[PDB]
């Protein structure tokens, strides 16, 4: 009984995201996975870090900390509901798997809001309590993503760098900060400008890795595996 | 020549903040200068980051299948894109050097300004195809990214816990203001002003203050794969 948290963040259902996202809740579901998925565009999610996410009064009316009151109404059960719904998700999650078109070099906005406002201190992390030691510990998460650009564009020699420069801040900078264990990203290159066959190529390609997900090695999570 | 012009895009939900300092100290700066400062303080305008489909105000070309980057392309050149985007698009327009001022949220800028970057920074306004890195569309402008941080200066290298700082530089410096055609100055960083003496704190809005005074006289950075991880 594995659950599984599809973080979700494309505007178009008929999209090569959304056919990606649609193949991993059926193939997981076929093998007595739950699966979750948060469609941030369909629940209009809120990307944007404010007071008015803790619901309790203010540790401190004058000066605002979004960090400090955060923490604070983590722990005292004051954070605004749709957090708290997300944090539930993740805490039940066995893995993550994270949905998204590049957008420059990064996660969607309303995603980066996600990372933003869910995994607060308290929850996700504490000091001391990150990396390897972080509160998220046991749990697995995938970046699945699709980009513009093709691969040859994605190397150490294309236009736009090594693909590990953009996996840096989500995978170590946040997955790996929470102690997750990072599996290898699904990166589907250039589906807009792949052929029929491509795509479906690269649809199945998912498919098939999502079958053996659950015996596959974390990648190990460091400055040698990104930029050398 | 009195009035030259600076845009300050500033990501802080609190005026006193450290950062709400930094970007008074940059307004007071340039200003002294001679220069026109304009600020998009995003929480207070409350600035929208998602891309959805009502960042275009005429008749879909697609109505059926919404895909974001080819109708905001085309919205860009019908001249209907929302007003919120053609207002920001103004300003940077106008300007002949951009900062950003911001607190680092997981390696990188708070949501409200990746949904400035992800709407505002749209086809046919900031670059094309061909029209990208080098031959990006805002060549000429100059950009600066002055972010603080929780982590301290040491945590920021090779041997500290978060790498070296040039790896969360690199999709900002590279990957959206050289893709844009930005000449890009060399980051401010701000290390840790929530734990840092009172000294080391006004040390580090001296520091800006001073940098601000000859901002127009600096060489661009190399924009280069060798600039984050050699
Ligand atoms: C603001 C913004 C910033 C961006 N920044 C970057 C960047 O920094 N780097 C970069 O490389 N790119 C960037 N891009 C481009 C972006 O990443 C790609 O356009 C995106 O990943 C495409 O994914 P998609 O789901 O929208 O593809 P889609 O447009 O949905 O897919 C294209 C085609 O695939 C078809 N398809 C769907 N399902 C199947 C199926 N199962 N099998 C057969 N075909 C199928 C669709 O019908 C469609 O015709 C950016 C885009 C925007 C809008
Ligand atoms: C969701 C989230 C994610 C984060 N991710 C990261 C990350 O990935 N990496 C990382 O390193 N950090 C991270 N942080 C920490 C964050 O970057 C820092 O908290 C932030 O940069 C501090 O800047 P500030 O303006 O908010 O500081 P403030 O708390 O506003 O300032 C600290 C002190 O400076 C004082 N001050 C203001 N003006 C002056 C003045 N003119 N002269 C003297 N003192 C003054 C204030 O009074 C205050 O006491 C994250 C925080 C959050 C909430
Ligand atoms: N901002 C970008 C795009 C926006 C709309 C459509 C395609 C895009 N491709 C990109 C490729 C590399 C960097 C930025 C890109
Ligand atoms: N991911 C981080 C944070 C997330 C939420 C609140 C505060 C944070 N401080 C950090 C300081 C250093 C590195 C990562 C940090
Ligand atoms: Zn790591
Ligand atoms: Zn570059």
């Amino acid at each position: 009984g594995k659950k599984v948290l599809i973080v979700y963040a494309h505007q178009e259902p008929k999209s090569f995201n959304g056919s990606l996202k649609n193949v991993a809740v059926d193939e997981l579901s076929r093998q007595g996975c739950t699966v979750t998925v948060s469609d941030l565009y369909a629940m209009n999610f809120e990307p944007r870090a404010t007071d008015k996410d803790i619901t309790g009064t203010l540790s401190n009316p004058e000066v605002f900390n979004y960090g400090v009151e955060t923490h604070e109404a983590y722990k005292q059960r004051s954070l605004a509901s749709d957090i708290t719904d997300e944090q539930k998700k993740v805490r039940e999650a066995d893995l993550v798997i994270f949905q998204f078109p590049l957008y420059w070099f990064s996660v969607p906005a309303i995603l980066k809001g996600w990372m933003d406002r869910v995994l607060c201190q308290g929850f996700a992390f504490d000091i001391p309590g990150f990396y390897d030691s972080g509160l998220l510990q046991g749990k697995l998460a995938l970046l699945s993503v699709t980009t513009g650009g093709t691969a040859e564009m994605y190397t150490k020699t294309g236009v736009n760098g090594d693909s590990r420069y953009f996996l840096w801040p989500l995978q170590h900078g946040t997955l790996h900060f929470c102690g997750f264990k990072v599996l290898a990203p699904q990166i589907s290159f250039a589906p807009e400008i792949a052929s029929e066959e491509e795509r479906k190529g690269m649809v199945a390609a998912w498919s098939q890795r999502l079958q053996t997900i659950w015996k596959e090695e974390p990648i190990p999570c460091t400055a040698h595996w990104h930029f050398g």
